[PDB]
């Protein structure tokens, strides 16, 4: 159910956020490190309705981004819809360390018959949000395969429709 | 959050099920009334993650169906995740009576600019699963208006992406 999140732009503008068009809406593409949009739990995914009350529907990509750099500083009122897309799936490595699934450019793009996957029903053509609770979005695939490896036997993955 | 299901074929052999493979996960694309499929409280959206102990991952719907049709003893048992992409919003008719979209084919296809769907971020290209709790998968769109012009102002929509 929808909340408002107030934020306050820093040093010289940016919110550090990046917005996108997606099927009539608006969605969080990109979130900062150390960003005011960081810093008040905005993820990737997360669906924005209002932004200084005013209606997101049928905004282009580029129209979200100029009505973001026309806000004024000291406040940022925006309604958010957290990860509306958001699924959590929990896997067991095996005997060679492998939960059973393929990825590139952070998106599942095969599933290993008779895995670990298989049998939770991980679905293709989604995107790798969070491992064990660890931002992996804008992250390089080795970087991803590397926090997958240090992890232990449980790996709760969240997943997002691309 | 996975539940195993015990279905029961009827004297035809048929459960009333219609699969479709998504993104390589196997999910239900119809449910007749009135069947075992119905019975066992399955619905349009349902991953089914295996069937009669083996996994689903990769298959195409017509192996789905292949693996349903054979092995005809009278239970079939599925592992379902119930409606993983199941959506809900609640949108408030205006002065006229609209809620503010446009569907075809039980699909949304455009949001009207200053009105309650746009205010509740409705978007398109999804399926409508159910208006007030009543069951759209299948109906026409004119028997889908029907139901939106005998609603209350509220009226609350289940969506899943077309994909
Ligand atoms: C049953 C069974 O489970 C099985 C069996 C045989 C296998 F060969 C594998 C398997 C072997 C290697 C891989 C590579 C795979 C990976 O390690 N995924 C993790 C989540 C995992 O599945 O553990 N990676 C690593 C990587 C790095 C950089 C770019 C792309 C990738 C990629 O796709 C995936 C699966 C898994
Ligand atoms: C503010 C504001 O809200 C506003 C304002 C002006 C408008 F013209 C409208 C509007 C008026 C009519 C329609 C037609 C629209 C519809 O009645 N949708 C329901 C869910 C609703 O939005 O109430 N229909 C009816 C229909 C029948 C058969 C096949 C397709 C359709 C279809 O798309 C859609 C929007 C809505």
């Amino acid at each position: 159910d929808p909340r408002e999140v107030i934020l306050c732009k820093d040093q010289d503008g940016k919110i550090g956020l990046r917005l996108k068009s997606i099927d009539n809406g608006i969605f969080v593409q990109l979130v900062q490190a150390n960003s005011p949009a960081s810093l008040v739990g905005l993820r990737f995914g997360d669906q924005v309705l209002q932004i200084n009350g005013e209606n997101c529907a049928g905004w282009s990509s580029d129209k979200a981004h100029k009505v973001l750099k026309q806000a004024f500083g000291e406040k940022i009122t925006m309604t958010i819809r957290d990860r509306p897309f958001e699924r959590t799936i929990t896997m067991h490595k095996d005997s060679t360390g492998h939960v059973g699934f393929i990825f590139k450019n952070g998106k599942i793009t095969s599933i290993v018959k008779d895995s670990s996957a298989a049998r939770n029903g991980l679905l293709t053509e989604h995107n790798i949000c969070e491992i064990n609770g660890q931002n992996v979005i804008g992250l390089k695939d080795s970087q991803i395969a590397d926090i997958l490896s240090t992890s232990g036997t449980v790996v709760t993955i969240t997943i997002m429709p691309a």
